């Protein structure tokens, strides 16, 4: 027969709901016997209410007995981890069940959050600027010369690959050189960095390597390299191979005096951004966000003793009230790299300051994914694991065929809270009869010892509950 109530419920198989006279009783079940409080009396009868205060009661006023988690106080649900939920679940010490209804989700504050976010080096793109540039739009010396040249792109966002097209050839009136990307260690006139290009353009002929802005007035304008000759007296020279065709710095037998220069095309740096939701101790959204610049990038011909053999990208972060869209925090960076081998993210966590709290942030890896660089997906954020939760309301009661009790709420939380008592026994004869209602053990324990209901795994090994149906 089908039920409204809330805890109605049916019991199939062999076994007995638990029930007691006492709020604050308690009865534990062992393999050999079992200890208990004042009575526990058994019974099939399902259908269960609450009193004033949220106890589940039958209709004399008898509480039922299961496994109290022990998660709600003050008509609010307090959130624990499944792991540790999951293995209370199958204990033995059954107590009278209070699931009171005007439920609410306290918020937890975020303290500790992990993500997984694959970044491919050829997604998006930004100019330069956005990394060599400071707050007051001044240039960053050192990111500047310690830039790898294959970490960029022009204008048209085409990869400058000098992986692929290693070959500078330089000439000054004449004389030729050969300079070649790769371990600036290695070989003859390698360069890899801005700087090294810089420094090898500087010796072999009289040229400055230098970044400029391409509207000196301008703040953040885009930047550009520049090929100058500082002396007065002038300089012709050449230049061709596939990184200056890339980024139009492609010179014939161009003179070069103190006021004339050659520029290349605007420059670009690989991008990616992330965001995960935070909360404060009120269950406030706050927005941690993440940019990441791409810095190095790992040269296949390069061999374990490069010092720059892996993939690194430098990221900035910060936490932003999404309420004026504005950063509550300065930005902490953080320098990531990448495994050239597996493409696992080599990286340390990190403290920022969130509104007085301190949260660790870690950017390799999340609950059930790792940070990566693979280059088959896109520039992707895979999973923000974080201890961090919202205000919610109570929404919906579930009661599964295994009598475990669990609560949705309205920030979309599910968790479990209590468990029905459920005990067998191989001679249920041998129980005393107190009226229809209940049973009760006995001497002469006749019954035998109490079975608890669910196995280690927590499965009910002789029976199944059935929510809103009652029996006979």
């Amino acid at each position: 027969m089908p039920s409204e109530g809330e805890f109605h419920m049916a019991y199939q198989g062999k076994g007995w709901f638990v029930i007691g006279p006492n709020k604050n009783g308690e009865m534990t079940i062992n393999k050999d016997g079992f200890s208990k409080k004042q009575d526990n009396f058994l019974t099939r009868a399902g259908n269960f209410a609450r009193d004033a205060d949220g106890y589940l009661v039958t209709p004399e006023g008898y509480y039922v007995y299961g496994i109290d988690l022990k998660k709600i106080k003050d008509g609010t649900l307090n959130s624990t981890a499944r792991d540790e939920d999951i293995e209370k679940l199958h204990g033995n010490t059954l107590s009278p069940l209070q699931i009171p209804q005007d439920l609410t989700y306290q918020p937890v504050l975020s303290t500790k959050v992990g993500i997984s976010v694959n970044l491919n080096p050829k997604d998006h793109l930004k100019g330069v600027q956005d990394f060599f540039l400071n707050d007051k739009g001044e240039i960053i010396k050192e990111r500047f010369l310690n830039q790898d040249i294959n970490a960029l792109a022009n204008d048209d966002n085409e990869p400058i690959d000098a992986i692929t097209n290693r070959k500078l050839n330089v000439s000054i009136q004449k004389e030729d050189f050969v300079f070649t990307y790769g371990d600036a260690e290695k070989g003859e006139n390698q360069f890899k960095t801005l700087g090294d290009l810089q420094k090898l353009l500087k010796e072999k002929t009289g040229l400055d390597l230098n970044l400029i802005k391409s509207e000196k007035d301008a703040k953040s304008p885009p930047l550009l390299l520049e090929i100058a000759n500082p002396s007065q007296t002038p300089i012709t020279f050449s230049l061709s191979g596939g990184i200056a065709d890339k980024l139009g710095l492609n010179a014939n037998g161009m003179e070069l005096k103190k006021g004339i220069s050659r520029d290349s095309v605007a420059i670009k740096i690989p991008y990616y951004s992330t965001e995960v939701d935070i909360y404060d101790k009120a269950g406030d959204k706050y927005l941690l966000q993440s940019e990441y610049y791409m810095t190095n990038s790992n040269d296949p011909t390069s061999s374990p003793t490069s010092k720059r053999k892996n993939q690194t990208w430098e990221v900035k972060s910060y936490i932003v009230d999404p309420k004026n869209k504005t950063p509550i925090n300065d930005p902490t960076w953080e320098i990531v790299g990448f495994d050239s081998a597996t493409h696992k993210m080599k990286s340390a966590p990190m403290t920022l300051d969130f509104k007085g709290n301190k949260l660790t942030y870690s950017l390799d890896k999340s609950e059930n994914h790792d940070s990566s660089d693979l280059s088959y997906q896109d520039s992707k954020l895979l999973e923000a694991s974080q201890d961090g939760k919202p205000r919610g309301i109570f929404r919906d009661m579930r009661i599964e065929e295994n009598g475990v009790i669990s609560l949705a709420f309205s920030n979309g939380v599910v968790e479990p809270v209590a468990r029905i008592g459920i005990l067998a026994f191989t001679n249920d004869q041998g129980l005393r009869k107190i009226g229809g209602n209940l049973y009760e053990m006995q001497e002469g324990p006749l019954s035998g010892n109490p079975i608890l209901g669910w196995d280690e795994e927590g499965k009910l090994k002789f029976g199944k509950i059935r929510h809103k149906y009652l029996e006979t």
